[PDB]
C-alpha cells in the first residue's frame, strides 16, 4: 500500500546523519553527495533537509557554522547515532532468533 | 538517549515479523518475544494492544476467534505483507547507498 511517511523520514533521518558522521557539510554538498552515492536515484528536497536540519540543531544533536552554512554533528548525535546502531542490532539478533525458534 | 519514534519503529517491526513467521496471538507473541530476546524485550499485553488497534484500523493485519475458543489470533494482511516487502526493500536501497556514501 505504500512506505509510511514516518518511515520515509526515519531513512532520510538516517542517511544526512551518516553523511554529517563522515564530516561537517553544507546542504548542497550533502545533496550531490546523496545523488551520487544514490546513483542518481535519490534527488533529495532542499526545503526537507534545511527543516530536518532545524529540528536536529533544536535537538542539539547537529550543530551550525559559517564557512556557506555548514553542519557539524555533536557529541550527542555522535552517541545517539552510536546508540540507535546497536539498538538496531539487538533487533536484527532478535528476528535471527525467532527465525531459528520457528525452524526448531 | 533512544528516541521514542524508534523504540516505536523497532517494536513495530518485531511484532510484524512476528505475524509474518505465522498468525499468531497476543500472549503467544509476548512469549515468542521474550524468547527471542532472551529476556531483555518483555512486552506488555496492553502495549500490543495499541500497536495492534492502530495496525487493524490501517489493514495491516486483520483478527479472528480460534480454538480453549474465543482466543483472538492476528493475521498479516495481503497489504501488511507488501508493506513488509516495499519497507525491506527501501532499507536494503538506503544501507546500499551508504556503503557508497564511504566510496567516495
Amino acid at each position: 500500500a505504500e512506505i509510511p511517511k514516518e518511515m520515509l523520514r526515519a531513512q532520510t533521518n538516517a542517511i544526512l546523519l551518516n553523511v554529517l558522521k563522515q564530516g561537517d557539510n553544507y546542504v548542497y554538498g550533502i545533496i550531490k553527495q546523496v545523488k551520487e552515492a544514490s546513483n542518481g536515484e535519490m534527488e533529495l528536497n532542499e526545503a526537507t533537509l534545511y527543516t530536518i536540519f532545524k529540528r536536529l540543531e533544536k535537538d542539539g544533536i547537529i550543530s551550525s557554522y559559517w564557512g556557506r552554512k555548514y553542519y557539524r554533528l555533536t557529541e550527542i548525535g555522535h552517541e545517539n547515532m552510536r546508540l540507535a546502531f546497536e539498538s538496531w542490532s539487538r533487533v536484527d539478533k532478535i528476528i535471527e532468533n525467532l527465525e531459528a525458534n520457528k525452524k526448531s
